[PDB]
DNA sequence: TCTGGCCTAGATCTCA
DNA sequence: CACGGTGGATCGAAAA
DNA sequence: TTTTCGATCCACCGTGCGGTGGATCGAAAA
DNA sequence: TTTTCGATC
DNA sequence: CACGGTGGATCGAAAA
DNA sequence: TTTTCGATCCACCGTGCACCGTGAGATCTAGGCCAGA
C-alpha cells in the first residue's frame, strides 16, 4: 500500500529530473522523519520501467551505437498512446492511421570519455534518429493530437550511433529507415488496427540537399537552380521539381535563422550592393559594416550577433532569430534595410511555425508579391537557398503536407534533444562500461518520451499564447 | 506544526538540487495525494534561506560583479559553524582561532548570455575568491574540523566578477585581500572571540607567479631560479627565497598534473635527449614519438593525453593522472621512462595529496633523494618549474604550512566550485536582469556552501579509502 | 688559416 | 591518493 | 516458492588552460 | 582555366 | 509566433 | 493587524555548425663573425 503509484512516481522522477541516488534519498528522508507511505521503494520503479521498454529482442545496444527496429518502437509506442484516449471503446470500427514525423540529426561537442577505445570515431559527436507521433486519424477524425507538436517531451529516438554526420552516413541512415519503413505492417493494439504514415520532415537544409540529388548547398533542392539563377522568377515557376521532394517538409526552425542570415548578408554590403566580397576594397568595406552592425545591434536590442562561439558555431540563435524579427521598424532602423520587406519576411515565419492552418492560395499570393518586392528592393544579393525555397516552394511544400498543419513539422523537436541528450549522458547514465551508458541513455530517452507517463508528468503551462501581426491572422486559418 | 523543518527542507531542495518550480511541485502533488503536511511551503525554505545571508550592507552585488566584505562573511562563517558544534557550552573560555585558507581563480568560457550591454569585457570568463574554513582550534584542541577540506561543499565565495584572470586584476584583488584581512577584527559568537588566521592557498601556480617577486613563469618563483640553474642541486639550495612567498603554499591538485607532463615532455623526447626542440630533426622525431605514445596510452590504459578539449584546454585530468600513476610499472613500459623514477613521484604525491600530517625530516630525505634520482637519470630535460619546487622546496612550504596537514591545503575545492558555479548560472539563477541573475548565483553559493546547513544535508559516500604505496605510508604520520 | 667566444635574435617552454 | 556521483546487476534476508 | 527492499559494486565523469572561425563542394567572378 | 566565395550545418 | 524553465517581487486574500 | 501561501510576472536561457592547440613573457639555443695563436 503506497501513496504514489510507481507510475507517477516515475513521472515524479522524470519530470524533478532525480537519480537513483536522489530518489531513494527522498525516500529515506521521508520515512524518518514517521510517514513510511510516501513513495514506492526504487525497486517499484525500476520494475515500472519496464512497461515502457520494447521488449529486448528488438533493441540492439552496443559499444558505439544504440539502435530499436523501427515497428517494435511503433508497436509500443500505439499501445501506449491508447492508454493515454479518454475512452478507447467510444472510438467505432473504422481504421485507425496514426501519423508521425521522423529525422535525423548531429550533436556535437559531445563530452569525450577516456575508456573502451573501440573501433568508429570514439564519441565526440552522435547522429540520431527522432520518430514524435502527431496524430492518430480515425478516418479524418482526430482521435490523439499530440499538446505541443515541437517539445522533446514526447520525441521518441529510434537510434544514436557516435558517428559524425557525413554525406554517406546520412544517405545510409535514410536507405536503412526507407526500407524499414516499406517493411512494416500496421500494430495491433485491443482489436483495433492501427497504419503507420511516417513523414521525414525533422530535418535540416545540409541533411536535406544530401539527400535530394543536388551537389551543392548553392542550390535549391527542389528546383537544381543554379544560385545565380534564382533572382529572376519565370525561368523558377517553368522548373521541373524532382520527385518525392516535398516529403523533405519546409524546416520551419532553420527558416527563421537562415532568413535572417540572408537579411543581414544584404545589409552588410549595403555599401557597395554586389554579391561576392570579391575585388578592390569589397572584403574591407564589407567588414566596417559588419562590425557596425554588429555594434548597433549590440547597443539598441542587447544581442550578440554573428560573433563565433564554441560548439553550436555562431551566436546565431534560435531566439536572436525571434528578437531581429521582432520589431521590424527597430531592425531596419539599424540595419539599414527596408522595414516593409523585414515585416513580409516575418509575417511569413509567423504563419510557418504558427502550427495553424495555412491557406495555399493566400500564402502563395503573399509569397510571390514578397519575393517580387525582394528582387525589387535588392536585386543584386542573390536569394538564398532558404529564403527562396520559402518564398517560392513555401505554397506547394504547405499544400502536400496539408494532413497536419506545417510548423507543426519542425525540427525543433530533434533539436531539443540535443540539450536532453547530454543532460542524460552525463548525469543519468552509468559510467562503468560504454554499453552500459548507451544502454541506459536510450532507457532514458524511451521513458521520457513516453505518452504514457509524459501525460501525467508535471509540467509548466506559462506560455499562453501570443499576438499575431495584421497580416498573418488573414494569412492563417482559425477555428474557435 | 509540520514534518521537514524548513532548515531541512532547504537541504533537501540544495541536495536534490530543486528548483523552485520543482520544489512547488513535490509540495503540491504530495498535497494532493491525501498527505496534507509533508512539506514546508516554499515560502517557508524563501524565509529560511535568509538565515545564511549575512547582512544587505555588507553584499554589493552588481551587473557585472558581486561582492562580499570580508569581515561580514567571516562573521557569518562562524556564526554558522557554532551551530554544528557537539557541545558549545563544554569549550572554555579560553582564546579560539579559525584557521582558514582562500584565493581566486578564473573560470572561462561561460554561458555568453545576450542582454546588458554594460561596457566591461561582458561575460565570457569569472575570476572568483574562495574563502573555505579548515579547523577551528581552542589553544591547538581542535574542536570543529571540515571533514573534507577540498569538497566544494563547504567553500564560501567572497567575491566573483566576470573579467578575465590578468596580471593586473590579480594584483589588484590580492592587495584588497591583503588589506581587508589586516583590517578584520576577531568575530564574536555567542561569548565567544575567534580570531581569524587565513592562508592564501588555494590557488594556481599562474597566479603565485602573478604574485611573487617573479616575471616569467619558467622561474621558480621562490627562488628565481632560472630553468636552465634548476638542475644543479647545491647551487639551489644557497638560493635565498623571496619573502613570505611560503604562504602560497603547494598547490597539491596542479603540481600532480604538471609532474605527469614533466614526465611525459621527458618521454616524448627520449630518442634525441635534449630540453627544447629546436634543431634538425628535433621536432620530428619529437611528434613521431609523441603520436607513438598517445596510440600506446590509447590502446593499453584507455586514456586520452596531451590532445585538445573544448573550453578546458587540453584532455589531462586529475584523474588522467591518477591512473597515470596508478601502477608505475604499465606507464613506464608505455613511455619509456625509469619505473622506479615514476614510482618516487607518484609516493611523493600520496605523501602530499593524502591529508595527514608529514615528517619533514623524512619528506626532505625522500625529496633531495628523488632529485638526485632524477638528475642522474636525466639531466638534460630541466626540471619543470613545478617538479622543481615540489622536491626541492616542498618539504619548507610543508613545515611552514604545518599547522593543517598539506593535501588539506589544496586548491580543488576552489577548482569545483567552477562546476558548481555553471550549475548554478544555468539552472539556478533567474534570467530577467544580470543583475538579478548575479544575486542569486551569489544566494546560491552562500546557501549550498553554509556549514550548518551542508552539514546535516544528504551526502554520498563510497569512496571511504585507498591503500597506500609501501613508501609513502613509511613516509607519512597516521594517528587513528 | 685555425679557432673559440661574444651577441643579437627569434623560436621554445611553461603555467593556467 | 577529491569529492560527489552514475544505475543496473546481484546477493541476502525479510516478507508474503 | 516468488516478490520486495537494502547494501555493494562496477569503473568511469567533471570542475580543473583557451583560441580563431570550420567542412565540404560546387559555383560565380576574373 | 583557376581561383576565390558562399550556403548549409 | 518552441518549449520547459528561472526565483525574487508584489498583490491579494486567508489564517493567526 | 502580521504572517502565510498561491498566482502572475519579469525578460531572458539553450538545444539548434567547427576544429586546433592559445596567451604573455622571459629564456634559451643558433650560428655569425671577429680577435689572438
Ligand atoms: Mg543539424
Ligand atoms: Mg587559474
Ligand atoms: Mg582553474
Ligand atoms: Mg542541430
Ligand atoms: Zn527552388
Ligand atoms: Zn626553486
Amino acid at each position: 500500500s503506497t501513496i504514489f503509484s510507481p507510475e507517477k512516481a516515475l513521472g515524479l522522477l522524470l519530470s524533478l529530473k532525480l537519480s537513483k541516488w536522489q530518489y531513494i534519498t527522498l525516500r529515506e528522508t521521508t520515512i524518518r522523519e514517521g510517514s513510511k507511505e510516501i513513495y514506492p521503494s526504487y525497486y517499484k520503479v525500476q520494475k515500472a520501467k519496464l512497461q515502457c521498454y520494447p521488449p529486448k529482442a528488438f533493441v540492439a545496444v552496443t559499444d558505439s551505437s544504440a539502435k530499436i527496429a523501427l515497428q517494435a518502437l511503433l508497436d509500443l509506442t500505439v499501445n501506449r498512446i491508447f492508454e493515454t484516449i479518454r475512452s478507447p471503446d467510444a472510438i467505432q470500427n473504422k481504421q485507425l492511421i496514426l501519423i508521425s514525423k521522423w529525422g535525423f540529426d548531429g550533436a556535437s561537442n559531445q563530452s569525450r570519455y577516456k575508456q573502451n577505445i573501440e573501433s568508429g570515431q570514439g564519441d565526440s559527436s552522435i547522429f540520431m534518429t527522432s520518430l514524435v507521433p502527431l496524430k492518430l486519424t480515425a478516418d479524418g477524425d482526430t482521435v490523439w493530437v499530440n499538446p505541443k507538436p515541437c517539445s522533446p517531451m514526447y520525441c521518441r529516438p529510434v537510434q544514436f550511433s557516435f558517428v559524425k554526420e557525413t554525406k554517406d552516413v546520412v544517405i545510409n541512415e535514410k536507405t536503412a529507415m526507407d526500407d524499414e519503413i516499406e517493411a512494416l505492417v500496421p500494430s495491433k493494439c485491443q482489436g483495433h488496427e492501427i497504419s503507420h504514415k511516417l513523414m521525414m520532415t525533422m530535418i535540416d537544409g545540409k541533411i536535406c540537399t544530401y539527400l535530394s540529388e543536388a551537389k551543392s548547398n548553392a542550390a535549391c533542392y527542389l528546383c537544381l537552380a543554379k544560385p545565380t539563377e534564382m533572382s529572376k522568377l519565370d525561368v523558377i515557376a517553368s522548373k521541373t521539381i524532382s520527385s518525392g521532394v516535398y516529403e523533405f517538409g519546409l524546416s520551419t526552425l532553420h527558416a527563421r535563422i537562415n532568413v535572417m542570415e540572408c537579411l543581414l548578408h544584404i545589409a552588410y554590403r549595403l555599401d557597395f550592393k554586389k554579391w561576392s566580397a570579391r575585388g578592390e576594397g569589397h572584403q574591407e568595406l564589407l567588414h566596417s559594416r559588419k562590425k557596425l552592425i554588429q555594434d548597433r545591434f549590440k547597443d539598441d536590442l542587447n544581442l550578440l550577433i554573428d560573433i563565433v562561439k564554441q560548439g553550436s558555431g555562431t551566436t546565431n540563435d534560435g531566439n536572436t532569430a525571434r528578437r531581429f524579427f521582432e520589431f521590424p521598424d527597430k531592425t531596419a532602423a539599424i540595419t539599414g534595410l527596408d522595414e516593409d520587406l523585414i515585416r513580409r519576411f516575418s509575417v511569413i515565419l509567423q504563419a510557418i511555425t504558427s502550427g495553424e492552418i495555412i491557406d495555399v492560395p493566400k500564402f502563395k499570393e503573399y509569397a510571390r508579391t514578397t519575393a517580387e518586392k525582394y528582387v525589387e528592393l535588392y536585386d543584386w544579393y542573390y536569394m538564398s537557398s532558404t529564403v527562396h525555397k520559402l518564398l517560392i516552394h513555401g505554397g506547394d511544400i504547405i499544400a502536400e503536407n496539408a494532413i497536419v498543419p506545417i510548423g507543426s513539422l519542425s525540427e525543433e523537436a530533434s533539436e531539443a534533444r540535443n540539450k536532453d541528450f547530454r543532460r542524460f549522458r552525463e548525469h543519468h547514465s552509468r559510467k562503468k562500461s560504454r554499453q552500459a551508458s548507451n544502454e541506459d541513455i536510450l532507457n532514458m530517452l524511451i521513458i521520457s518520451s513516453d505518452p504514457l507517463i509524459s501525460f501525467t508528468r508535471p509540467k509548466l503551462d506559462a506560455h499562453k499564447r501570443q499576438t499575431y501581426f495584421k497580416e498573418t491572422v488573414e494569412l492563417l486559418q482559425l477555428q474557435d
